[PDB]
Protein backbone atom coordinates (compact mmCIF):
# COMPACT_ATOMS: atom_id res chain seq x y z
CA UNK A 1 0.00 0.00 0.00
CA UNK A 2 1.29 3.44 -1.07
CA UNK A 3 -0.19 6.93 -1.29
CA UNK A 4 0.71 9.81 -3.58
CA UNK A 5 -0.30 13.47 -3.63
CA UNK A 6 0.82 16.21 -6.03
CA UNK A 7 0.36 19.85 -6.82
CA UNK A 8 1.86 22.40 -9.17
CA UNK A 9 4.83 24.51 -8.15
CA UNK A 10 6.27 27.22 -10.32
CA UNK A 11 9.89 28.21 -10.41
CA UNK A 12 12.49 30.32 -12.18
CA UNK A 13 16.05 29.29 -13.01
CA UNK A 14 18.42 32.16 -12.36
CA UNK A 15 22.01 32.91 -13.31
CA UNK A 16 24.96 31.99 -11.16
CA UNK A 17 25.74 34.98 -8.91
CA UNK A 18 22.54 36.97 -9.55
CA UNK A 19 18.79 36.91 -9.70
CA UNK A 20 18.68 37.44 -13.48
CA UNK A 21 16.69 34.79 -15.35
CA UNK A 22 18.97 32.13 -16.84
CA UNK A 23 18.77 30.86 -20.41
CA UNK A 24 18.22 27.48 -18.71
CA UNK A 25 14.73 28.62 -17.60
CA UNK A 26 13.69 28.75 -21.25
CA UNK A 27 14.50 25.05 -21.69
CA UNK A 28 12.24 23.74 -18.89
CA UNK A 29 8.46 23.46 -18.79
CA UNK A 30 6.51 25.57 -16.30
CA UNK A 31 5.09 25.10 -13.76
CA UNK A 32 6.70 22.02 -12.29
CA UNK A 33 5.12 19.70 -9.77
CA UNK A 34 5.60 18.66 -6.14
CA UNK A 35 4.94 14.99 -5.52
CA UNK A 36 4.68 13.21 -2.23
CA UNK A 37 4.88 9.43 -2.59
CA UNK A 38 4.91 7.46 0.66
CA UNK A 39 6.26 10.40 2.66
CA UNK A 40 9.10 11.14 0.21
CA UNK A 41 8.98 14.45 -1.65
CA UNK A 42 10.07 15.16 -5.20
CA UNK A 43 10.16 18.16 -7.51
CA UNK A 44 9.15 16.93 -10.96
CA UNK A 45 10.17 18.94 -13.99
CA UNK A 46 10.33 18.47 -17.76
CA UNK A 47 13.46 19.25 -19.76
CA UNK A 48 12.84 20.48 -23.30
CA UNK A 49 15.36 19.78 -26.08
CA UNK A 50 16.29 16.85 -23.86
CA UNK A 51 19.03 15.55 -26.14
CA UNK A 52 21.10 18.67 -25.30
CA UNK A 53 21.00 17.97 -21.55
CA UNK A 54 23.88 15.54 -21.07
CA UNK A 55 24.25 15.75 -17.30
CA UNK A 56 22.25 17.52 -14.63
CA UNK A 57 22.92 17.37 -10.90
CA UNK A 58 20.97 19.11 -8.17
CA UNK A 59 21.95 20.27 -4.70
CA UNK A 60 20.30 22.20 -1.89
CA UNK A 61 21.61 25.55 -0.72
CA UNK A 62 23.82 23.76 1.84
CA UNK A 63 25.37 21.65 -0.93
CA UNK A 64 23.60 18.39 -0.02
CA UNK A 65 23.14 16.15 -3.05
CA UNK A 66 19.57 15.64 -4.31
CA UNK A 67 19.00 12.33 -6.06
CA UNK A 68 17.60 12.78 -9.53
CA UNK A 69 15.71 10.05 -11.36
CA UNK A 70 14.29 9.96 -14.85
CA UNK A 71 10.57 9.30 -15.06
CA UNK A 72 10.40 9.39 -18.84
CA UNK A 73 13.11 9.99 -21.42
CA UNK A 74 10.64 10.75 -24.21
CA UNK A 75 12.73 10.48 -27.34
CA UNK A 76 9.78 11.11 -29.71
CA UNK A 77 8.96 14.41 -27.99
CA UNK A 78 12.62 15.14 -27.20
CA UNK A 79 11.63 15.84 -23.61
CA UNK A 80 12.74 14.33 -20.32
CA UNK A 81 10.64 14.21 -17.15
CA UNK A 82 12.77 14.01 -14.03
CA UNK A 83 12.19 13.79 -10.29
CA UNK A 84 14.52 15.57 -7.89
CA UNK A 85 14.35 14.33 -4.26
CA UNK A 86 13.60 17.34 -2.04
CA UNK A 87 12.38 18.18 1.46
CA UNK A 88 9.48 20.39 2.51
CA UNK A 89 10.75 23.90 3.11
CA UNK A 90 13.33 23.97 0.29
CA UNK A 91 13.26 27.34 -1.50
CA UNK A 92 15.96 26.82 -4.11
CA UNK A 93 18.09 24.21 -5.77
CA UNK A 94 21.63 24.64 -7.11
CA UNK A 95 22.01 22.94 -10.47
CA UNK A 96 25.15 21.86 -12.32
CA UNK A 97 24.43 21.04 -15.94
CA UNK A 98 26.41 19.86 -18.97
CA UNK A 99 24.82 21.07 -22.20
CA UNK A 100 25.99 19.84 -25.61
CA UNK A 101 24.60 21.05 -28.93
CA UNK A 102 26.79 19.15 -31.34
CA UNK A 103 25.84 20.87 -34.60
CA UNK A 104 27.16 24.25 -33.37
CA UNK A 105 30.07 22.71 -31.37
CA UNK A 106 28.52 24.01 -28.10
CA UNK A 107 29.78 22.08 -25.09
CA UNK A 108 29.40 23.88 -21.77
CA UNK A 109 29.10 23.26 -18.05
CA UNK A 110 27.05 25.70 -16.02
CA UNK A 111 25.94 26.38 -12.46
CA UNK A 112 22.48 27.94 -11.99
CA UNK A 113 19.98 28.21 -9.15
CA UNK A 114 16.35 27.13 -9.45
CA UNK A 115 14.11 29.30 -7.26
CA UNK A 116 10.74 27.89 -6.27
CA UNK A 117 7.87 30.38 -6.28
CA UNK A 118 7.15 29.39 -2.66
CA UNK A 119 8.92 26.81 -0.48
CA UNK A 120 8.15 23.13 -1.10
CA UNK A 121 4.97 22.50 0.97
CA UNK A 122 3.99 19.63 3.23
CA UNK A 123 1.29 17.68 1.44
CA UNK A 124 -1.50 15.65 3.06
C1 LIG B 1 19.37 22.87 -23.10
C2 LIG B 1 19.71 23.98 -23.76
C3 LIG B 1 20.50 25.14 -23.13
C4 LIG B 1 20.66 25.45 -21.85
C5 LIG B 1 20.13 24.70 -20.61
C6 LIG B 1 21.46 26.65 -21.79
C7 LIG B 1 21.92 27.27 -20.63
C8 LIG B 1 22.82 28.32 -20.59
C9 LIG B 1 23.29 28.94 -19.37
C10 LIG B 1 22.88 28.52 -17.95
C11 LIG B 1 24.15 29.89 -19.70
C12 LIG B 1 24.87 30.81 -18.72
C13 LIG B 1 24.14 32.14 -18.66
C14 LIG B 1 22.73 31.99 -18.13
O1 LIG B 1 22.52 31.49 -16.98
O2 LIG B 1 21.77 32.39 -18.84
C15 LIG B 1 24.27 29.91 -21.14
C16 LIG B 1 25.05 30.73 -21.91
C17 LIG B 1 24.87 30.92 -23.27
N1 LIG B 1 24.42 29.98 -24.21
FE1 LIG B 1 23.23 28.44 -23.64
N2 LIG B 1 21.80 27.02 -23.07
C18 LIG B 1 21.17 26.14 -23.91
C19 LIG B 1 21.23 26.17 -25.29
C20 LIG B 1 21.87 27.12 -26.02
C21 LIG B 1 21.84 27.15 -27.47
C22 LIG B 1 21.10 26.14 -28.35
C23 LIG B 1 22.56 28.19 -27.85
C24 LIG B 1 22.82 28.63 -29.30
C25 LIG B 1 23.95 29.29 -29.49
C26 LIG B 1 23.09 28.86 -26.67
C27 LIG B 1 23.90 29.97 -26.63
C28 LIG B 1 24.35 30.58 -25.48
C29 LIG B 1 24.84 31.94 -25.40
C30 LIG B 1 24.99 32.94 -26.56
C31 LIG B 1 25.20 32.16 -23.93
C32 LIG B 1 25.76 33.42 -23.23
C33 LIG B 1 27.15 33.73 -23.74
C34 LIG B 1 27.52 35.07 -23.17
O3 LIG B 1 27.16 35.32 -21.98
O4 LIG B 1 28.17 35.87 -23.89
N3 LIG B 1 22.66 28.15 -25.57
N4 LIG B 1 23.49 28.91 -21.66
Amino acid sequence: MSQATSQPINFQVQKDGSSEKSAMDDYMQHPGKVIKQNNKYYFQTVLNNASFWKEYKFYNANNQELATTVVNDNKKADTRTINVAVEPGYKSLTTKVHIVVPQINYNHRYTTHLEFEKAIPTLA
